[PDB]
């Protein structure tokens, strides 16, 4: 039985473009070249495809932002700047796929992403095909709630439920903690 990893800080939920741009600029102002944030995204699972509904940025153990873009009529300009900011790193798992998706859906270019599975394969010197949960178990010795119920819930629904918020925040948080873990190994 492995302990369950959960974001323990404050979750800042933003579903309006202006509010989101303001918070994003605030993040940009508090960070500098070399800094990193935990990053992740969610979206609901005939002919039409589902677009990114939520973007998570965990700047620290005490604060994680959830940007409900599916509820925004215009993509947050401040969020766009932050994401395209090469000075700030975004750590995650399967994050190149996130970048691709962001470009396709909103023509937003995620800059300076850090694929944690590659960092792990090179540091831990192992050739493994990972899942975020699997990486948390091996690196953090913890577990992640991953039942379809929440993982595959309708992320475009407003508002996000308390379970959705904690799950989305925890996925970004896991990225930040794994990044710190691997980046400071000795
Ligand atoms: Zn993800
Ligand atoms: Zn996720």
């Amino acid at each position: 039985n492995l302990p369950f990893l959960e974001f323990p800080g404050s979750i800042v939920y933003s579903y309006e473009a202006s509010d989101c741009s303001f918070l994003s600029e605030d993040i940009s102002m508090r960070l500098s070249d070399g800094d990193v944030v935990g990053f992740d995204m969610e979206w609901p699972p005939p002919g039409k495809r589902s677009r990114v509904a939520v973007i998570q940025l965990c700047v620290s153990e005490s604060k994680c932002y959830l940007f409900h873009i599916s509820s925004m009529s215009v993509f947050p300009q401040g969020l766009k700047m932050l994401l395209e900011n090469k000075s700030i790193k975004k750590a995650g798992v399967g994050i190149e796929g996130d970048q691709w998706k962001l470009l396709r859906d909103f023509d937003v270019k995620l800059e300076s992403f850090v694929e944690l599975t590659d960092v792990a394969n090179e540091k831990l010197k192992c050739a493994e095909t990972w899942s975020l949960n699997g990486l948390v178990k091996h690196v953090l010795g913890k577990q992640l709630l991953k039942d379809k119920s929440i993982r595959c819930s309708n992320w475009s629904n407003f508002p996000l439920t308390e379970d959705q918020k904690l799950y989305a925040a925890t996925d970004a948080y896991a990225g930040l903690i794994i990044y710190q873990k691997l980046g400071n190994l000795g």
